[PDB]
């Protein structure tokens, strides 16, 4: 198989892990700021994000690369607090709009579509004084947000990504797994949940009333998650366990989004384990009707980032990365097990195959992009293990399309430069450009990887 001649390439970054000039320009203070100033510890190698690449003042470099590589798009996303630097948009600042901008031109002059994340996990620290995502109030405050990014940007932008991974915004409440770090548990995962899908609607809506008319762009969220198999794949019971695990993971998301509510299975496992705790209403907030209406219809397109994927059965999960709501617990297959130190991302294409069926099959075969994949290393030049998960991925990707056929329209991959991953720093490498961290000029080598992308862009062959 090959991709078609009008199939999309990308990569993708995102603010907070390459830009650097975390105070420069009026930028106001992030909770990423906060988490790497105030407990460093937390990240595993001792790192920040302080000048990270660098790319607030190198990005022509970094476009130079996007357009020697001749991918269709470039996904990255914009720093909410140097817009605005309290995250309350009544403040703006000129310099933060101007680097979006001389990006955006930048990408355009060079025929590059920008593909832009609204919130990449960067928010105001003002915000969260307020309690962030796990107030409910946050929903305005995003809106507000959105607003201005359409108007300073939507003459020219017409691909929007409101959310990043909301899970993992969630986790950095629930499970101390991001920034802001609180160990709120189940009832703070399902607040945070509830407030990025109403900002979400809200933005929306506002786009589609306000801006949609003459700017005639898209707007999706890009949900993530593991993707979960039966560990038994002759049981019914496991394949049952599989999907609540799938819904529980990204249909929480999608399900508001495309088909109206919350998975019905969540609404089950949630509001029992709620009144086995003893509390007064449920964990799982309940939207009303009108919110219902606001929210279902809200993508234009659906946003898959995606990594890998686990076995289940029925049971309790010491990781708090799997909710402990829907009683499974993960494993993973011997087969996808080699003698030697597991890599940060297990490879399992065969999960992207299934989980583009699932995803086809639960939302009516809506068209795809992939936002995100790829696989982290210890940053060697001769990336080959980084080269056979991309190639791998990319054709469980290809007969997902042509045996069953899947609406999918792109692939990115994370990430076009080394970066800051978050509690691992830079320790864990998923560029295909190396950058050297040492250096004060953050110096961009091309690995192995950047050339096998090349070849697939052009050709359409894995």
């Amino acid at each position: 198989y090959k991709f078609p001649k009008d199939f999309m390439f990308g990569t993708s970054t995102a603010s907070y892990q390459i830009e650097g000039g975390w105070n420069e320009d009026g930028k106001g203070e992030n909770i990423w700021d906060r988490l790497v100033h105030t407990s460093p510890e937390v990240i595993k190698d001792g790192t920040n994000g302080d000048i990270a690449c660098d790319s607030y003042h190198k990005y022509k470099e970094d476009v130079a690369i996007i357009k020697d590589l001749n991918l269709k798009f470039y996904r990255f996303s914009i720093s909410w607090a140097r817009i605005a630097p309290s995250g309350v948009m009544n403040s703006l600042e000129p310099k933060g709009i101007a680097y979006y901008n001389n990006l955006i031109n930048e990408l355009i002059k060079n025929d590059i579509i920008p593909l832009v994340t609204m919130y990449h996990w960067d928010l105001p620290q003002y915000l969260q004084d307020l309690g962030g995502w796990v107030n409910p109030i946050m929903s305005d405050y995003f809106k507000e947000y959105a607003r201005v990014l359409f108007t300073y940007f939507g003459d020219r932008v017409k691909w929007w990504i409101t959310f990043n991974e909301p899970i993992a915004v969630c986790k950095g409440y629930s499970i101390k797994a991001y920034a802001p770090n609180l160990n709120l548990k189940t009832t703070g995962h399902y607040l945070a949940g509830h407030t990025q899908l109403i900002a979400h609607g809200k933005a929306y809506r506002l786009y589609e009333e306000m801006f949609k008319p003459t700017q005639n762009g898209k707007i999706s969220i890009s949900i993530s998650g593991v993707f979960f198999m039966p560990k038994n794949a002759e049981s019914d019971d496991d394949i049952e366990t599989a999907e609540r695990a799938n819904q529980f993971e990204r249909g929480w998301f999608g399900h508001p989004v495309y088909k109206g509510d919350y998975p019905p299975i969540m609404k089950k496992w949630v509001d029992q384990k709620s009144k086995e705790e003893g509390l007064p209403w449920s964990k799982l907030p309940k939207f009303t009707k009108d919110e219902i209406k606001l929210l279902k219809g809200t993508a234009d397109f659906y946003a898959l980032n995606h990594y890998s994927s686990r076995l289940v059965t029925f049971g309790s999960d010491p990781n708090p990365n799997f909710n402990p709501d829907a009683s499974y617990v993960t494993s993973v297959d011997e087969a996808w097990l080699k003698p030697n130190e597991t890599p940060y991302i297990i490879p399992v294409p065969e999960g992207l195959r299934k989980l583009l069926i699932w995803l086809k099959n639960e939302y009516g075969n809506p068209q795809l992009l992939i936002t995100e994949n790829g696989y982290g290393d210890d940053g060697q030049l001769d990336d080959f293990e980084k080269i056979s998960y991309l190639k791998n991925y990319l054709n469980a990707t290809l007969q997902a399309m042509y045996e069953d056929k899947c609406n999918v329209i792109g692939y990115t991959v994370w990430s076009l430069l080394d970066n800051f991953e978050w509690f691992y720093g830079y320790s864990i490498h998923f560029g295909l450009v190396k950058i050297d961290f040492n250096d004060p000029q953050r110096t961009r080598t091309k690995r192995e990887s950047y050339t096998y992308f090349k070849n697939v862009v052009s050709t359409g062959k894995p």
